[PDB]
């Protein structure tokens, strides 16, 4: 069967913590007053919640209320524990309150509001310096949560709020986040298609923090090459084929061989034989100002099939690509 795997960093952080830290099922939720918040407008809705802009009438501050649909109402304790564990952390969204929605009768998480610029619009105007600055800000969040024994598992542009005016960034939507425990087999049905790591696409369940570093690599590829998303698969099978057309099939077979993974037999007719592409193939007159040797070296160290070979968030922050960013 598959060869086991463990994170190369923050491996045992949860076992050295009291069970109260990671045993989210035993958590007793402290409830606030729903009357403190007046709903203003619906911002969106996913398959697990409805999101509203609201006003906290006790301080007139703008907030965001995530009302859980009963499908996620079930595993709310996990999200709440993770948000309370990470509160105050660099660039982590602040959970301000937990109230019971009087209409859905489900939990409603109250968060700080970010004056976000739609990523589709914002990514088009980002400069080489802005990409490096924002990537460093995301890394602070990722290294903090990883150091706290938590995997985000849904890193993507939609979950990175950017107030471009104040150059402020928050990592949001911790609904898929999980505590990392060495040797645990996790659900591969996490992240969004374009940012799923090869470990999810090949059904390797013993993954870790490094999954978020593949997702970050995809975001960086989209920003520097001005192609969003960079890997545009039609489904989870074609997603891996899109990856293999860039990284090659030989490194993919070496990765499955190393972990003793049996590739789904449907891949035999669609995968083909591809060699790795040099990153300059993706450079053209329209994105050349965002591409540098440091950017390509950094991307190359994030977009690796072998999750154990990817840069850690702390290692990524030490990379030369961030030397020009003011610290
Ligand atoms: C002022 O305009 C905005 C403000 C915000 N603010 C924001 N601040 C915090 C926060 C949190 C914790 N969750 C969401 C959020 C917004 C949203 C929209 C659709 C689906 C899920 C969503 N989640 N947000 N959104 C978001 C916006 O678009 C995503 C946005 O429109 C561009």
């Amino acid at each position: 069967g598959p060869v086991p795997s463990r994170a190369r960093v923050y491996t045992d952080v949860n076992t050295h913590r009291p069970s109260e830290y990671w045993d989210y099922e035993s958590h007793v939720v402290e409830w606030g007053n729903q009357d403190d918040y007046q709903l203003v407008r619906k911002l969106g809705r996913g398959k697990y919640s409805e999101v509203f802009e609201a006003i906290n009438i006790t301080n007139n501050e703008k907030v965001v209320v995530k009302i859980l649909k009963p499908v996620a109402a079930a595993k709310i304790k996990r999200e709440i524990k993770i948000l309370e564990n990470l509160r105050g952390g660099p660039n982590i969204i602040t959970l301000a309150d937990i109230v019971k929605d009087p209409v859905s009768r489900t939990p409603a998480l109250v968060f700080e509001h970010v004056n976000n610029t739609d990523f589709k619009q914002l990514y088009q105007t980002l400069t080489d310096y802005d990409i490096r600055f924002y990537m460093y800000e995301i890394l602070k969040a990722l290294d903090y949560c990883h150091s706290m024994g938590i995997m985000h598992r849904d890193v993507k542009p939609h979950n990175v709020m950017i107030d471009h005016e104040h150059r402020k960034l928050r990592l949001i939507d911790w609904g898929l986040a999980e505590f990392y425990h060495p040797g645990q087999e996790y659900n591969v049905r996490v992240a969004s298609r374009y940012f799923k790591g090869p470990e999810l696409l090949v059904d390797y369940q013993m993954y870790d923090y490094s999954l978020d570093m593949w997702s970050l690599g995809c975001m960086l590829a989209s920003m520097i090459f001005r192609k969003e998303p960079f890997f545009h698969g039609h489904d989870n099978y074609d997603q891996l084929v899109r990856i293999a057309k860039v990284l090659g099939t030989e490194d993919l077979y070496d990765y499955i061989d190393k972990y003793n993974i049996e590739l789904d037999p449907r891949f035999n007719d669609i995968l083909g034989r591809h060699s790795r592409k040099r990153w300059e193939r993706f450079v053209h007159s329209e994105n050349q100002h965002l591409v540098s040797p440091e950017a390509l070296d950094f991307l190359d160290k994030l977009l690796r099939y072998d999750h154990q070979s990817r840069l850690t968030a702390r290692e990524a922050m030490e990379h030369p690509y961030f030397y020009t960013v003011v610290k």
